[PDB]
């Protein structure tokens, strides 16, 4: 495969995610505005992975690194390698909170690949392989599909799984609010039919709340699949969660938590605020997000 | 309770429906333009029902018909009462079809008794409490809220039970075909979390291709909860809906069945028709009607 020249660059800047939103677990997701940034040069020869900003001192400096990992692949789907790198990383995604830190790297990574493949006058990966690559790196593509394409977004899989997703457009009116505080739950093997069905009709109320009717988010943003298993192992999660929900705002776990997602159609009252952070949560408000960006 | 004048008279077309859609167990619906058509007159007193078409002969003809228990119900719920009635009816909905004639009937006698009422001068019922009340006669609100609201349906449900539903705008180049024939099982009491994920990723992704994206009708129209379990009690609806799939038509249960409904952008292949006449089936091609129209 076609070695790279030494001496391209490009910076590439991926925005953090939150999956399921309540319901649609597995296939939710949606973009925030809460970037990592990485830049990266080809050289002669060699690997350098510098990190600076969340997960510093945290995540490997070698290959094992994510974002290494996604840059070769990617440049291998495209028919290219690299000849050396030099990778640094930008970091305000958090770790470890239900943010999507994991899938971002591996979509960063990508996108990395397509900057260099383009500035080596070869062909970029379609969004549906990026999809497809960045959620083989994580075994779901709800966050990655976000990470990728920003806004909200519809993720399924089919079964080697194939992954996709599509976008929707959220509605304007709908601002996020993330509560980030400073092992998993093992979920049911089966579930009764009737939480199921449950589940199914506030999804499908959630794709329409996102979109056209932002009067029923709190209607569609109940789960019976894995938010009530997951609340006793992180209650204070789990009571910000409640507390928000009793006045009337939209809140959900952001992935499997610890973070909590409110989707809000009125700005949060002062109480509210002042009993997150009572709790140990950061409010931090953010936009609904594009996809990653590559220059 | 104030008793309505005699002489009152009203007509209510309401359209047949179709439920689930295939994923969309027991929350999607869809409206479609095949009518039954019901005349009401208010009279001094007694009852008189006459039954014309679809049912006629298998329907009781007394205060336990459908229509006359749901013109009660809603003239008791818009605080009036008929000093007696005369109520006949042209059915084109087939019966125990998966087309929706159960809440077709509960949704035309509401109808009727907002005819009553306007006729009256007295306030009608909201589509809400329409869509409440001819639930309740059902024990679920997707076939009902389609007659009642028309287009496409996300429906649900919150635990006396409140019904509730929001009308999706279907693609214009959404066509329905109805393959309608001239067998019960109880549904599977637990499901695997795998199967719930899938259903919800499907449904999620059917409210996008019903409305936006008609183009993901095969992958949004599959289903783990209900068909596959359904198939070995209804043989040859089974048939024709694995047919028109392996053929390229996203094709689902008409409810329950036996009926089997395609969502098509084009026409059914020239072969399909021919696979379904075969096997018992009348193909008719149908629109997405409005709700029940009452005047
Ligand atoms: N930006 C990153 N760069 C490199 N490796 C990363 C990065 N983010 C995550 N990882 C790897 O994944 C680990 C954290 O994984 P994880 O607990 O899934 O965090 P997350 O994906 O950001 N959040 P969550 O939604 O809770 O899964 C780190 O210790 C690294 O091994
Ligand atoms: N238009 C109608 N007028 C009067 N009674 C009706 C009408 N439609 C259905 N019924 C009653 O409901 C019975 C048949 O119910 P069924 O056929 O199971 O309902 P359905 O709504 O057509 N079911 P399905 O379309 O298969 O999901 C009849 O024997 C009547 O008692
Ligand atoms: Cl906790």
């Amino acid at each position: 495969s076609e070695v790279l020249p030494a001496g391209l660059a490009t910076t590439v800047l991926v925005p953090a995610s939150s999956a399921n939103l309540g319901p649609g677990f597995d296939s939710l997701g949606i973009a925030l505005s809460l970037y990592d940034e990485i830049e990266v040069n080809t050289t002669e020869s060699g690997l350098k992975v510098a990190v600076e900003g969340q997960g510093a001192g945290e995540v490997p400096l070698d290959g094992s690194h994510l974002v290494v990992r996604a840059i070769e692949r990617g440049l291998a789907a495209g028919g290219a390698a690299a000849p050396g790198l030099i990778v640094q990383c930008h970091n305000k995604i958090p770790h470890s909170r239900g943010l999507g830190s994991s899938a971002a790297a591996a979509v960063a990574g990508l996108g990395v690949a397509n900057g260099l493949l383009a500035k080596a006058g070869r062909a970029v990966l379609s969004d549906d392989v990026l999809v497809q690559l960045a959620s083989e790196f994580e075994g779901h593509p709800d966050n990655a599909a976000a990470s990728v394409l920003g806004g909200a977004v519809v993720s399924w899989s089919e079964t080697t799984p194939i992954y996709a997703a599509t976008r929707l457009d959220v509605h304007p009116d709908i601002k996020i609010v993330a509560a980030i505080p400073e092992t998993r739950v093992l979920l049911p093997q089966a579930v009764t039919h009737v939480d199921a069905r449950f589940n199914i009709s506030r999804v499908a109320l959630l794709t329409v709340a996102l979109t056209a009717r932002p009067d029923l988010l709190m209607t569609a943003t109940e789960d019976r699949l894995h938010q009530p298993q997951r609340a006793s192992a992180m209650p204070a999660s789990a009571d910000v969660l409640a507390y928000l929900r009793s006045q009337g705002v939209a809140a959900v776990l952001s992935g499997a938590g610890p973070a909590v997602l409110a989707l809000t159609t009125v700005d949060l009252p002062d109480s509210a605020v002042k009993y997150a952070e009572d709790q140990g949560f950061s409010l931090v408000a953010m936009a609904v997000s594009a996809g990653v960006s590559v220059r």
